[PDB]
């Protein structure tokens, strides 16, 4: 008797009601009950999404790479990579701007020196690039490594397309049967995503309630100033960067938002970019009208290697730590911050738990060495106090940038269905 | 070579009885090492051949069955089979307590204990176990052999395929039908391989029962022998009283059910593995009981996972044994708490690895028998574990039998039972 | 632009140029640079090959077992097993012969007694044989265990063949759909192998360059005698054993060599038999002309349990250590060496980390006990100093013996396409 409501209003009601409920319940100390009784529902939602993340990626990408030309796929890849890099750089730049504007960490008033530390910690870039190529596709599937799955699925789709054009008949029949199996699997995955979207309001409610109950009291003082700065920066990235990029390519951005809102809310409430990937892919297919050969490749790669929100988060937090210990970053230092942030988003591709690694590398690039007990470690733990509050918004902005790049590359290659954008 | 020329049913029965007598004779004379070195490998090969098929057959059969059935009908089937499982488990602990008090298990152990109720062993939170039913990676759940997430994913996939095959578009319907045909072929090949392995099954049953009797045959004396007798009488009671009455009230002739299930029964008994017998149990369900895939392809793996009436009866006997051993006999209310906590542990230990010791520890803790090292209750528990395999054979047999009985009952209720298989002449 | 050249001439140029380049660069001490800048390309090539091993083996073997009779498959298995054992015995024989000819270890002049014994237990044959039978096919696929995959694929193919001959019609359609899926997967895998063969020159160059740069300086004194002995023994095994076996069965050996050249070079540069397995399978089908039901089963089993090169290597190294410590092996001890070497190649079938277990087993079989600090341990580390130079040839000869056995069994079963052998 609950499914009778519109799903969009249901997800919005879930979000707002969970926010207010978690805030009031954490302000009254019953947050444990929220962790005991309310959070399991959001946990169930996130588990249902993670269940679908891998098969949908495999099947959708093999089908899309099959139903497209290799030169087209390479052109799409170069376009989407240039887009991702430009958006990440603009995100770090906006983050530094809003950090210097809010003067984040100015009132922390901590004392620190130049006590250095050596680190050979950055993961080898060559080894990660090699690790893009799996040594066992079944293992990469079981271990949930998305980039090896992308590589294997693209190669398999290209092979299937080359196989269906043979003078022999057995070869064409077998290749077409395989492609039909993969297509049925992908369609079933999208249907199951649509089905799970009915439980999404309860999951959003529970997740936002737990997050607000736990870390709602901690957003005071300089941490509150940082929260305001990061949210202003994310809003700035969205509006300025994404809307300008969309209108330049002649697409209505407000409709883009009305379509992406589902993936936006899901990414925001789950704080997992790759975990929302099924919802983002469904939004690409059955609302925006993007061709499979575009998004089935750009969206997983975007969720993996394109994080504008985290880029802006690092850009603001480095200035916060700098002003906290009393060593504000110079202009050249901020330029180095932007450069090392993009280089860390690229060099930590698929490396597990890279957010702390990326932030440590960004701090190292300017000299802020994360030695235990040091004041910089104190400021970093201060930030990790509100890390989840920031993670919601940064994940939302990451998935939004991914979707914007996908639709832009589709509009360029004329693979975008305009019927869904004219009402 | 010319060994398949005999009926495979008589062959597995002969294997069982000859291996039982052979293991008893070889273990009573101390030659158990030779049996462990030369004879057991064949039973190991049999159990490995059976384990090989468990995952693909379950996945494919359940995807096909959930596809070829209605979602509301499947949910009704789930509710029916779950209430059946719980009622049978409760009756099983009740029978176990009855036969334990009748045999007076543990009376002559004569151990000393006080009221020193020490607390240990934080139980894993139930909510996380319930959530773990939903997989986070189907490929990973397949590789790890986790049965319940595979069940969930397969049900969802079958429902999706059925709803996909009824679309106004035509290409999508063809693709969905191709996928369903792939799963159907995989399942049929798996059942054919189960039938093939059933020809080697006599050697496996012989070797397994021989090894078990050789190892733990000398240890079934005194109070441990009384426990063996009590638990086997209780398992026989559960079979006869509970299962036959449940079948006859629902209008099924129980002797036919037993004569058909005997293959899976013998396999479960000799292998002591429920999920390892699951392929044989499903083939018996299809080609003997006449159950539709949409019923058993869902109820039989879930039953092998979360329905163990034999283990409930085993706990009902062993808790009374330990209580009488340490000299603190269980009251009637304590025995009711035993039954309730045993059913609740069969529910709360769904798919958690190594959950049998967890369940027994929980039932012992629920009455105060706390397993502190060196304590008398731990001593009595190790005394029981001395004959663990001897008891495991029968309890596994009864688990698989209860699973099959529930599946057949729920199938007959949903009209998915083929009555042609039940008419003589 | 660069693919416009014949790929065979390209891989040969890569091999020889990389050999000379690594030799020149290691004689000047800059070999570290080769490990930093050159080796990643060979690593990429080897990972691209590792990616394909599981899908190609699974699909090819299920298809071949389907498209063949079970009795024929068993006869082929018996033939190929007898071939493998005979070739391994001949390999240890040639190793002992060339070792006695080169007098390996004579000038080491080490001192040893009859002291303390070590016992690397041989894996019990029963447990390994049982582990051939998987308990979970998905797990064996993810873990890359080849023999359980072989067993499961053979059983599945036989089941599909028995299913296609049933009175029911839906069952035949489903079985044919499944077999078509597997066939398409196998054909796509072979197409991808052909594609990777275009990058193969760079990988071959990089691998041989790294191996020569690292272990090029190490070929001095008795180690040079060991290198010469093992290479002469492998050359003899090829010419004497394999050519005679091929000509006896009415096959032209020079044609076999000219066809196997691709898998030979790949195995040589990658030193991995199972990693070269896709190239060997493609060469077997589309050059040698063997039916799927033959090679799709014999070639993986050969890569797993047939290693003539390693057998000859052990035959040489045992004599080397014996002459090093000053206790030359008697004739009966050398016979025990060959017997235990064949029995260890059989008893370490699919057991992880073999060859070290096998060599320890042979040394225990003659009494040379590998206790740490002992002179035998010193000589063994002396040998392991140049392990890769020998490993190249050992892997090449292993895959060559596998291919020769496959072609011989095909000629016997008349499953060999003679058109591919007509000039
Ligand atoms: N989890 C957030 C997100 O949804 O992007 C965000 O990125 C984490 C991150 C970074 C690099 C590679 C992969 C991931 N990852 O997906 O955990 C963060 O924690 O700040
Ligand atoms: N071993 C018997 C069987 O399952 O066949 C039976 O159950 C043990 C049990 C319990 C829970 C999860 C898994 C298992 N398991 O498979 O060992 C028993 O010993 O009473
Ligand atoms: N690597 C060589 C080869 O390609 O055969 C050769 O065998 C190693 C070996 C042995 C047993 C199982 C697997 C492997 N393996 O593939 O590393 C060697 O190192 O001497």
């Amino acid at each position: 008797r609950y499914l009778d409501y519109p799903v969009l209003w249901k997800i919005l009601w879930g979000l707002v009601l969970g926010a207010v409920f978690g805030l009031i319940a954490g302000h009254f100390g019953y947050a444990g009950a929220v962790k005991t009784y309310i959070k399991p529902f959001g946990d169930l939602f996130v588990r249902l999404l993670k269940m679908l993340v891998m098969p949908i990626v495999l099947a959708s990408l093999v089908v899309g790479a099959a139903s497209i030309s290799p030169a087209r796929l390479g052109r799409v890849g170069v376009k989407i990579v240039v887009y991702y890099l430009a958006t990440s750089a603009m995100a770090v730049f906006f983050g530094l701007i809003v950090g210097r504007l809010f003067n984040v960490g100015a009132n922390v008033n901590l004392g620190s020196g130049t006590g250095k530390a050596i680190e050979a910690q950055p993961p080898s870039l060559v080894q990660t690039l090699l690790n893009i190529v799996p040594t066992n596709p079944f293992a990469s599937l079981a271990k949930g490594e998305v980039l090896p799955v992308i590589f294997f699925a693209i190669i398999l789709g290209i092979a299937i397309t080359y196989l269906m054009n043979r003078n022999e008949e057995r070869v064409r029949k077998s290749a077409e049967t395989l492609l039909r199996v993969f297509d049925g699997l992908a369609e079933a995955m999208y249907l199951i995503v649509g089905g799970v979207m009915q439980y999404a309001p309860i999951g959003v409610f529970a997740l936002i309630a737990y997050v607000m109950a736990e870390q709602g009291v901690r957003v005071v003082g300089p941490l509150a100033k940082v929260v305001g700065a990061v949210y202003t920066g994310l809003f700035l990235q969205i509006v300025i960067t994404y809307f300008i990029l969309l209108k330049v390519f002649g697409i209505d951005p407000i409709k883009f938002i009305r379509k992406a809102k589902d993936a936006m809310i899901t990414a925001f409430v789950t704080r997992s970019s790759s975990g929302t990937l099924p919802v983002t892919m469904r939004v690409a297919e059955e609302e925006m009208g993007v061709d499979k050969g575009i998004f089935s490749f750009t969206l997983p790669l975007g969720a993996t290697i394109n994080m504008d929100g985290t880029a802006l988060y690092q850009g603001v937090t480095v200035l916060f730590v700098a002003n906290a210990i009393g060593h504000p970053l110079t202009l050249g230092q901020q330029l180095v911050v932007v450069l090392t942030a993009v280089l860390a988003s690229i060099g930590t591709a698929g490396v597990p738990g890279a957010g702390a690694i990326m932030l440590a590398m960004v701090l190292q690039s300017v000299g802020l060495d994360l030695t235990p007990g040091s004041p910089v470690a104190l400021a970093y733990a201060m930030i990790l106090g509100i890390d989840a509050i920031l993670d919601m918004g940064r994940t939302m902005v990451n998935v939004t940038g991914d979707l914007a790049g996908t639709v832009i590359v589709a509009k360029t290659e004329k693979e975008l269905d305009e019927s869904k954008w004219i009402s």
